[PDB]
């Protein structure tokens, strides 16, 4: 077995090989089509049903469309809707919001959309913009000049939101407060006077109508207000409108600096980061009462505080996960979490919980009195487990029937160890607590009893409701849409179900490709954005039906394609995915480039690719030629490629999942390890003596442990924005693999390998450090500390920053760099014939 | 010619032999002797007749020892002075770790004391408290250690910058938390003097500082002190008496905060610091006095602080830096030296105690107090000079007693009329002033000029006094003359002078040749020290006595009497370089040092590590021994790498011409030299393999690494750049201004001046950039090499970073050290001298 040398290219020949094989990747790296909304025309007379409205990128910027769904379709052929544009057209908080959000395209980001009146309500750069489409009005055949709705603000306005009970109305966020704009009568007003603008953030550390780091970054909730979806009318033929919102005090959470962009200025951010063991925001509710007369004049406004303190009336909480009201809007929903986030609670609360703010004892006194004991919070669903709560945003409240009666579907991993969905009936009884006596409730005197808990799904395989994956409920057929992994944990498919009488799961989407769905509000269609392996991603559209005899049963039809396929990439030869049942007593899945152009008896260079991490899944049946395109010009360059979902990745099962629980870096690379000698039994071109590791963030977390743990068969590690001490990680996110650091003592230390510095190689070109100089994530200071104790311990390392850079690489020289950095790297020190001479 | 290869060691084993070779240099890092100070034992039946104090370092820390000056010797033998401990032994904050970076302080200990002549009254501070001793005054001379005394105190905070009163020594005074404050040994009464800051505040709130000298002062002026006493008390007639303080009053409001990384990386914190760069506005500054009096047994009566009569801006026209301050001798007047913001005019100010008023804030009161003050109480511009180059500051400024009333006569330093530095005596008539207060006009451009009756050239020629670094003068009052340290003999080694300063002419050396040396006079002018090495004899201390024949005074002699510090001799593993010079096409002989090859292989052919400062400021190449410092040259040589180290043009101690070449220009002009003198070691001895060229060196010695790199990668194969600025911009104003001037009015000179805008020049091969960085640095801050990093990602250029983590300028952890040296031996093994780095392209 002769080992194969890579061919040894300069600098400049690499980045020219780089160029030319990126330079047809253009059309390639643009967003396809989103946020869909299904509006349906009602002209008997006319070729169209519904109008779908949906943002998309025709190296443009990201707006909105639209196209026209026809009444019959030629089945001969094949149609392809043409794209309507609909319209005609970063601060530090705004920069943030996309990091947080992961957002990489520049322009419209989302949409409000007022179904009676036809108002579309949108941030576009700095401004906020309204016009009508599709109500009254109804439905131009041409772009549409947007109105600017003007502002006395002078700080950037974020999150706007319309009202649904007036389109008049709308909020918005401008330093840390809640603000209201009436787009007709121009009449703007401040709703929260919690956050002084021009304090310093150590010094006034209050906000309200905002989401904090955390439950942004964590738990992928970026609003902190929410509309009350009806208004109130008031004896004057006026109307009262509402706004719940989260008000957070961030007074003792601990301030760290990060670098800011500006290195002109040599300056450094603030940022509230509650690193792990430290005080969270100190969080509550609150509720903006606004008081209007019969032609959009603000009378009043009302804010007001719950009756107790928080701590009092949700015991044990910590973060605010989701909330928002009722469908009816008479309460006001919210999913809550412990510290610990092994316990959920699904907790309804009447607005009479709330009463004026009032700094006066006496009068402040006078109004706890004047509401009644038997207004009290609904805890109408709980859950615990002994791994840990995944937050989703499935959760659907029916009408209610009732007035003693809820009735809602909720998802859950807690009853079987896989997320299904659960349809549940909760009484809501008066409460044994009674404020009346000056005591403090017990800890079940606001739990409601469970009167029913069907369970509508039900197996080893997982509903999905994260990223953009939710339901989607038919009541008048009494079924439920939803995204699963039943029939593969490599592919994403489309199911409908009876929530009434649940019977059998009907899958609707083609087996051999991975789907990602969305259902049309009117129940009668629906997209899928799907790829596999072989053949990248489009877009097309669904038109379902039922037979006359059975509404449940629900089949499909092909109506027309919203975005057609690129076809086969002439360059990408797409990976082989195997898999291997492990000592562990799973099967775990791998991806295997192998090398283009294979020699007969030749053994080639192993670049072990990786994340391993939790809440991901690379090695899944979709198109990998954009992503991860460089992972296939490594096979070009002669590299065997090796992707592995070790334990902890996700869509396999909670179990799965907590296999790392505690213990965190620990097990990932036992089953790397085991994945790639499968593949060096099995297959002999895999030199094992040349083997790399290489990942971001987690993956580059793991690289470091590779090399540490296991110097013997990982020749060199690329480790990139890694977190090399888990103390200086935050709290929502560490608290919830490994714990409290007092009762995990030997689970931090053993993960932190910048504790563990001595245990790194004594050869230099083996290691190599790359981190964005500005990350606010996982803060550079990461890397800056381990390299202080790899000084001390006398190791070698390589080091590469990306001093405009902060968790993501975002400018693309800054990539083009990386790239060709990386590849000369392993060309150097793991491929050539020089870096065999070397050691 | 064929080309040798270095032994290609394991990155293990080149740590082991760092390890080795140094592991017998423990007593070679290790401070010698200085601070020192000559007493009178006025004994006439004692065998002594001086004692000498002195700091010293017997790994230790450093402190006060003593030693006897005998009557006679026997000169048949070599007396060896013993080292006699002065203290017995004792029962770092953010403002000590950064006056220690200012003052490049690498030693632990006591770093500095005052003394009181007529007391004997030692201070000084060790640790955070603050010390006292009492020996050589009335009392009389110990025979033992002295238990240190310390200085109680109610403060919280560390008491910085301690001074003697040396008008009473029961009187101390110390900064602390940017205020002046006074203390009384004795009476144990502690009081504040200032209530400008308030140590609650942030800084960004509050930057109003008193008697403190600002950052730019302290790393760019070399003053690292805002207060001084006045040295005589005026007496009351109630019994006691009246101590005047002058100080320096800063307000930093409107200079610009940058963020240093604070060095607790656990925080992920960063901290404010005041850095005026280039262009940007220096501290509003002012000359204000403290008027403390004291009753008949030293209680204070009463405190009064006090201001000038007019604005600073008005009283001195011109004036951004306060470079020097203090008092007469007699303490008449305080005196300044005051520079403009180019740096190139220089102005002597004499500051009578009636310019100050006390301060008022009702305006009524005010007006009263500045209409008392007569119109004759002016300020006194005593001394003027100016220059197309600009103003090296120096410590070298005596006035004599003052016997006509109104005159005054002074001996000061200057490159300005010469264009070497030489002393003048200069006399100056004190006119009363032409401005007049009461008209309510300003004064002009030079109301205050004084006439200059004498100007008489003590020193002449092409070569210079030295006024820096601890180098000044000491002066014979009685016969008249001035001792000096100066470069007249050569260039390359520093020595001892003296010469009359009424009838100048010949000056005397005084210190042997082949050495380079570091002297120090006796008060009484009878005895000197001189701290003495040559590049092959390690660094010795030695005590002369001074003499003169009987007939003539003027004519001065020495002869050795003992030896204080012996040399450690010759280093047995250590081959010293051999200095070289050239004739340059620039018109000027440049020097150079060169370490050859250890086991020189006849025939075959060596790779080459050009070492570099090559800035302002520093001379590298001289007479001296480079056995301890420069020590891995060395070990480079003993690997099989030449080492080549050459003075370029702005270098040092050849004048302010030689200086001046890279005015307004820095950057473009060194490389050539550097280069011409690699080229004339290439044509001279062969060798020196031109194909495997690599320059290395720290701060300006990494900006023209990096430089080096950009303008000739046909010459350097690589370049390895320790904490360089690589954009002048970002650089603070006291240096940058200097040499380069304001930004606006040089637009030319900083872009070609600054790597960072010319990323596009550097070489797209690797292997080739190494940037070295203290990741705490405060001086030359990180972004330096961060925005560097920005616009070589933007060009696609590669690079090799290492950043050091816990070190700020200089690297003071050992373990920090050992890495960097351990780092750079490997990466010029495989990227220059081995064979697989050959191979490697
Ligand atoms: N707050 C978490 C969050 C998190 O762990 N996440 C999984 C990754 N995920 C992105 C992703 C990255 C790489 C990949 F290959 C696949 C997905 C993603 C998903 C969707 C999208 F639209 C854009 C990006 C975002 C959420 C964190 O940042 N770290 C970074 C880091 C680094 C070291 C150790 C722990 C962590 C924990
Ligand atoms: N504020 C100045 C100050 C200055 O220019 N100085 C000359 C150097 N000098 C030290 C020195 C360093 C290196 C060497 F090889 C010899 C001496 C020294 C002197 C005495 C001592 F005890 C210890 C160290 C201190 C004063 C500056 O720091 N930079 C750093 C820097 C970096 C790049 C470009 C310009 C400058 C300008
Ligand atoms: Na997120
Ligand atoms: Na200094």
């Amino acid at each position: 077995l002769e080992p194969f040398y890579v061919e040894r290219y300069s600098w400049s020949q690499l980045k020219k090989l780089l160029a030319d094989t990126r330079k047809y990747h253009g059309y390639m790296m643009a967003k396809a089509p989103h946020d869909f909304m299904f509006v349906k025309r009602n002209d008997p007379d006319g070729p169209h049903s519904d109008r779908i409205y949906y943002l998309a990128m025709s190296n443009r910027e990201n707006t909105l469309f639209y196209s026209e769904i026809p009444k019959t379709i030629n089945r001969a052929a094949v149609l392809m809707l043409s794209w309507k544009p609909l319209l005609d057209l970063y601060s530090r908080e705004e920069e943030l919001l996309r990091e947080r959000k992961r957002i990489g395209t520049v322009g419209i980001a989302s949409y409000d959309y007022h179904q009676g009146s036809g108002t579309f309500l949108f941030q576009a750069g700095s401004g906020i913009y309204h016009v009508k489409d599709g109500g009254p009005q109804g439905f131009t055949q041409q772009p549409l000049r947007p109105n600017l709705v003007e502002t006395s603000c002078p700080n950037i306005r974020m999150d706007p939101k319309l009202c649904p009970a007036d389109p008049d109305w709308i909020a918005f966020i401008h330093s840390n407060d809640i603000w209201i704009s009436n787009i007709v009568t121009r009449e703007e007003r401040r709703l929260t006077y919690v956050h002084n603008e021009l304090a310093n953030m150590e010094e006034d550390a209050r906000s309200a109508g905002v989401a904090t780091f955390v439950l942004q970054e964590e738990f992928d909730r970026y609003s902190g207000y929410w509309w009350c979806p009806k208004a109130e009318t008031t004896p004057s033929g006026g109307k009262i409108l509402r706004i719940l919102y989260e008000e957070n005090d961030e007074s003792e959470v601990e301030i760290i600096h990060v670098t800011s962009p500006m290195l002109e200025t040599r300056r450094a951010d603030s940022f509230r980061y509650p690193k792990t063991g430290t005080a969270n925001p100190k969080v509550t509710f609150k509720m903006s009462e606004i008081m209007i007369d019969a032609e959009g004049r603000i009378i009043d406004v009302i804010d007001k505080e719950l009756i107790q303190p928080f701590e009092i009336l949700f015991e044990g909480v910590e973060y605010i996960a989701r909330a928002g009201w009722t469908p009816e809007g008479k309460y006001a929903w919210s999913i809550l979490l412990d510290r610990s986030q092994t316990r959920l609670q699904i907790v309804l609360i009447s607005p009479e919980l709330f009463i004026p703010v009032e700094d006066d004892v006496m009068e402040r006194q006078r109004l706890i009195e004047s509401v009644p004991d038997s207004v009290t919070p609904l805890i109408i669903y709980e859950e615990t487990t002994d791994i840990w709560i995944n937050i989703h945003d499935i959760f659907h409240v029916f009408p209610q029937s009732h007035e003693e009666e809820i009735e809602f579907i909720f998802a859950s991993e807690c009853k079987t160890g896989f997320r299904h969905l659960y349809k549940i009936t909760s009484i809501l009884k008066e409460s044994k607590y009674k404020r009346s006596s000056g005591g403090l409730p017990a800890p079940s005197d606001f739990k409601c009893p469970i009167k029913e808990e069907i369970a509508i799904t039900s197996g080893e395989w997982e509903v999905l409701g994260r990223h953009g994956s939710n339901i989607q409920v038919d009541e008048v057929r009494r079924l439920v849409y939803f995204e699963g992994t039943k029939d593969s944990p490599l592919e994403h498919h489309l199911y409908v179900v009876s929530y009434v009488n649940p019977g059998e799961v009907t899958r609707l989407t083609d087996r051999g490709y991975s789907h990602s769905c969305c259902i049309s509000q009117h129940c009668d269609f629906f997209i899928s954005k799907y790829s596999n392996q072989k053949n990248p991603h489009c877009v097309s559209l669904y038109k379902l039906s039922s037979p006359e005899d059975d509404p449940t049963c629900k089949t499909k039809e092909f109506w027309a394609t919203i975005l057609d396929s690129a076809g086969p990439l002439p360059d990408y030869t797409p990976p082989e995915i195997f898999s291997f049942e492990s000592t562990t007593g799973f099967t775990l899945y791998g991806m295997l480039y192998k090398p283009h152009d294979l020699q007969p008896g030749k053994k080639y260079p192993t670049v072990l690719f990786i994340y391993g991490g939790p809440q991901v899944q690379l090695v899944n049946n979709r198109f990998k030629g954009v992503k991860y395109f460089r992972l296939n010009t490594l096979a070009s360059l002669g590299y065997v490629v090796v992707v592995i979902d070790n334990r902890g990745s996700c869509h396999r099962g909670l179990k799965f999942e907590g296999a790392f629980k505690y213990k965190m870096g620990q097990i990932e690379i036992d089953d790397q390890v085991e994945g790639l000698q499968y593949l060096a039994s099995r297959y002999d071109f895999i030199d094992l003596d040349r083997v790399g590791i290489h990942g971001w963030s987690y993956g580059g977390y793991l690289s470091l442990m590779a090399l540490m743990q296991r110097s013997d068969i990982f020749r060199v590690a690329i480790a990139g924005a890694p977190v090399t001490l888990w103390i200086f990680y935050d709290t929502g996110y560490t608290e919830r693999y490994m714990g409290h650091p007092d009762q995990n003592e030997q689970g931090y230390y053993l993960g932190s390998v910048a504790m563990q510095a001595e245990k790194f190689p004594s050869e230099p070109n083996r290691l190599l450090l790359l981190h964005g100089f500005l990350d606010e994530n996982v803060h550079f200071a990461h890397t800056s500390i381990l390299l202080s104790f790899l000084v001390r311990a006398g190791k070698p390392y390589d080091l590469q920053i990306y001093p405009q850079e902060r968790h993501s690489i975002r400018v693309p020289e800054s990539g083009e760099h990386y790239e060709l950095h990386l590849l000369h790297y392993l060309q150097e020190n793991l491929g050539s014939r020089i870096a065999a001479l070397k050691v």
